[PDB]
């Protein structure tokens, strides 16, 4: 008699990425780990989500590669943000090489350039503070780091002229990453129109700067933008076009900003708390002076590399409040772990947050002890500390992140003396990148 | 194979309520309407999502009742917000009775009492403003409407003693409603732990106010709290307990606030855009002049209800940028509409946004024309305008809303010259309730003479 109305589409989105926007179920999963042990599963919309906790369990996740574990489906939200044929928009062939061009742009050689530029940038930034006040370091370090990134990662042109422009465009891309945007990246909604618009505006800006530089081999430049122009595929008359270069710029910002920003923020919020400051700031300050004795007052990479106690405080911030809570992969080729079997199609997760609160790995995991890392430096077992992931897809910007954040905090330890305003912040689980919840306040007093 | 590891949870939640937190996909749904006509289905994770567009299609949605269409599944997320055995946390027996008390709290009789309170609050609020400047109208009216609502709904005591406390308790409860919260409302995450604590806190506070009123029993209070204290279920005639009354309060706050505050904001942002002001402000003012001349400078019920041209400026805001984008039901019993059959278990949507952009109903749909309702109000055909739903579960607050927004824009119009700053805001689809996007700014200057 009467028919069904027309079906327009049948959509079955990848559920995994929803954990980044589930509002921080670190509670619910710590329970599950403590009842069922280091491997366990959750069915949601008929999609198996298997979790891997602590070192042993990590091994299948981090030790395997692209034939066995896929990054494509979890990171598919990033394709329209960076553009087509860029990282997770490019076929495997092209992507592995595109990572090589990033790896080059952040190699030790490359950072040697950036360290003077990162140092000036921050010494100038922190000059403008008064003799006194109170300030939200999260907003502070966010400004600073976006500055520092434009200088190092986008060259001198964009930095000193067009920062405001680039800062707003980035802000629009970031504002185009709603919770829907991980399940339907291409859904036509105003936020995604605004996103795609700002992305093209970023390419425009970047064509001008490339073309200006196309005309003038008269200079060679010491920044990522140059590295991306000098990069070529295997054999190919294919160099990297304007869209592609821009993409990798945007991905360097998207990975760069928030993670370094919040970790920098957490580093200081934990150190200048009352109990922590008594126990750990003397260690840290002696070190800044002992570094001054030998190397001088200018911060160089040689000197930043010797700040072990400061490093350990950053790393302890990172251990306790990791900024990315879950890294994930779709299983292309099943594996075994202890008794268990993990099928094709599963989505495996490792949670830095969760794994670095395991007691048999990190004694007193609920408490701030940066000095715990003098013993970790003796353990040879892999995948104990996984804030920066590991294996072949682990964090390429790790040293950058440590240099940026140690520079920031060195310059603040030299010039100012600092106390935390009231209670330590609890983490804000709204956004994809977890940071301390505003307002995150630090009293600064100078010293002549 | 080998041993599958411990599955600790298998869940398939109700997918439909996720459309409320989907970035405002009106584009997509409208592409689908224009291609497939006025009834069509999308599947997400297999679940059928059937949409009904325009007035013919609206009939199966609004004309049926609780036997045929269910509100349980789509409003599931709201249970932990209001509390247990409250509204969608209660069975139909107890729910429709609850809805019947709520209706008493919003009747023509009750509003007669409230309008003096609504007016006083508004005049005092705009009396604090400087000679001139710039205000964010939505921030502004959201503050006024919460103040006004605590007076009228929660009563004398709460408003003039511990406003700051309920306001931040409401803020917590609003903050425990994340996109994850529609799919999994009892997930133990900090935001839900903080929500549950704030709900319980509001009980405790309302136990205080209730017990002190009961020990002083001979006192008339004109407020929703009184009505709910005097309400009794059928047969047994048990009094509503402390947490049930608190629940009904929270539910009225969660209905009243954002929808009125955004609509009120739109009412003024549209009216004062340069073209729309040139075209339509003359008549609003001219209306206000004649009301004063006839009624005196007081704002009573009678004088507001005579404000037909302003009422249309608000009704038109609502037609174009309605705050609730989708109302939905779960089909208990199949039904036929023209050629078609919608089955048991489908989820049916009507989108006030979509359905009031349909040209065959609203000529020049994408155009600001308050005076369209001179003609449009004389239409015999039901379910044409649907900003407030209709039928069994249409908005019981329709009149409070218009009274509150008309009161607001009366005070503003009589006391200031107003201008819009730069671009008319595009709406923001990143909260559940949809409003104009910040910064949404009006320039003001008090009337000189
Ligand atoms: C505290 C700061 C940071 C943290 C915690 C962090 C964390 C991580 C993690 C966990 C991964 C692995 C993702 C996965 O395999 O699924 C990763 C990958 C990566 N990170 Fe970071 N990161 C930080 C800073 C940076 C910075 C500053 C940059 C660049 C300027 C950067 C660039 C990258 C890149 C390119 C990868 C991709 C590696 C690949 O897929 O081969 N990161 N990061
Ligand atoms: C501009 C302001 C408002 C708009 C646009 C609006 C819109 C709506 C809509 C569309 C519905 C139908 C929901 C459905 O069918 O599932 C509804 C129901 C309702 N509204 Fe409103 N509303 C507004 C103001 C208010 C206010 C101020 C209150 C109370 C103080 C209120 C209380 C209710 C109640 C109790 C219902 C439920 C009817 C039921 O389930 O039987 N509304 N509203």
């Amino acid at each position: 008699k009467g028919k069904l109305p027309p079906v327009v589409s049948s959509l079955i989105p990848f559920v995994g990425s929803g954990l980044s926007f589930a509002g921080g179920p670190l509670q619910y999963t710590t329970d599950a780990y403590k009842k069922y042990g280091d491997i366990f599963t959750m069915k949601v919309f008929g999609q198996r989500l298997t979790f891997l906790v602590g070192p042993d369990a990590h091994v299948p996740f981090f030790s395997q590669g692209d034939a066995e574990l896929s990054q494509d489906e979890p990171y598919q939200f990033s394709v329209p943000i960076f553009g087509p044929n860029v990282v997770y928009g490019a076929d495997l062939a092209h992507r592995n090489q595109q990572l090589k061009f990033i790896a080059a742009s952040l190699s030790t050689k490359a950072l040697q350039s950036y360290v003077p530029l990162i140092v000036k940038e921050a010494e100038d930034f922190f000059a403008k503070w008064d003799k006194s006040g109170t300030v939200d370091i999260r907003d502070a370090l966010a400004e600073l780091i976006i500055l520092t990134a434009s200088r190092c990662l986008m060259g001198k042109e964009i930095r000193e002229n067009l920062f405001t422009e680039v800062a707003k465009l980035y802000q629009t891309l970031d504002e185009g990453l709603l919770p829907i945007s991980v399940f339907f990246p291409y859904l036509p909604i105003p936020a995604h129109k605004r996103r795609d618009e700002a992305r093209l505006a970023m390419v425009r800006m970047f064509k001008k700067i490339i073309d200006e530089r196309r005309a003038n081999p008269e200079v060679k430049h010491n920044d990522c933008l140059q590295v991306f122009m000098d990069a070529r595929y295997r054999g190919e008359e294919q160099a990297l076009n304007d869209e592609e270069i821009t993409g990798l710029m945007i991905a360097l910002l998207f990975a760069g900003q928030h993670t370094s920003s919040v970790t920098g923020s957490w580093t200081g919020l934990l150190l200048f708390e009352a109990n922590n400051k008594k126990k750990f700031l003397p260690g840290v300050l002696e070190e800044q002076e002992e570094i001054r004795k030998e190397f001088g007052d200018e911060l160089t990479m040689e000197a930043l590399n010797k700040m072990d106690k400061l490093h350990r405080c950053v790393k302890e911030a990172l251990r306790m409040y990791p900024p990315l809570l879950f890294v994930m992969r779709k299983v292309i080729k099943p594996f075994s772990y202890k008794d268990y079997y993990v099928p094709e199609g599963d989505t495996v997760f490792v949670s830095p947050a969760l794994s670095m609160r395991v007691e048999e790995v990190f004694p007193n995991a609920d408490q701030y002890n940066p000095e715990r890392f003098v013993e970790e430096d003796k353990q040879a077992q892999k995948y104990r500390f996984v804030g920066f992931g590991a294996g072949r897809h682990g964090c390429m910007g790790e040293n950058f992140a440590y240099l940026q954040i140690k520079t920031i905090w060195s310059v603040l330890l030299r010039n100012f003396d600092i106390e935390l305003v009231g209670e330590l912040p609890k983490p804000d689980y709204t956004a994809m990148v977890v940071g301390p919840a505003h307002p995150c306040l630090l009293r600064y007093t100078r010293k002549h």
